[PDB]
């Protein structure tokens, strides 16, 4: 489990998100893994705007935060998780390192902020869903 707070926005795992979070939605995408709903209270996490390929997740399977090089956001064949069937996953960066499905919505963070949350995990890589595009998170 495990969230974004930006603004008046959360961003968590589509897969994860609330009644609570769809009744105040503000952006949803499957291919993505990603939901924003909108929130009373302002968040003070900073989102990175770069292209680092390096940071430090939180493994909550671990209780572990770990520094990784992680690949650039890409269309990936995500193999089936007790959450979605094999498919293809948008904007999802890779890492060496461990991911069990508790572990989605850990942060992933640089030296510029929150780079995304964890998304999908299995034989020995940690995917990452991006959100350093989505620029609209940082205003409104
Ligand atoms: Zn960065």
């Amino acid at each position: 489990s495990g969230a974004i707070y930006v603004g008046n926005y959360r961003v968590v795992n589509r897969h994860l998100a609330t009644h609570n979070d769809w009744a105040n939605l503000v952006w949803e995408d499957s291919s993505r893994d990603l939901l924003v709903s909108s929130t009373t209270a302002q968040g003070c996490d900073t989102i990175a705007r770069c292209d680092c390929q390096t940071g430090v997740y939180y493994c909550s399977s671990r209780r572990k935060h770990y520094p990784v090089s992680f690949s650039k956001p890409s269309l990936i064949f995500v193999e089936a998780s007790e959450y979605y069937p094999a498919r293809y996953q948008s904007h999802l960066m890779l890492a060496v390192g461990h991911s069990e499905p508790g572990d989605c919505g850990g942060i992933l963070r640089c030296q510029h902020g929150v780079v995304g949350i964890v998304s999908t995990g299995g034989n020995g890589l940690v995917g990452f869903a991006d959100v350093r595009d989505l620029l609209w998170l940082d205003e409104e």
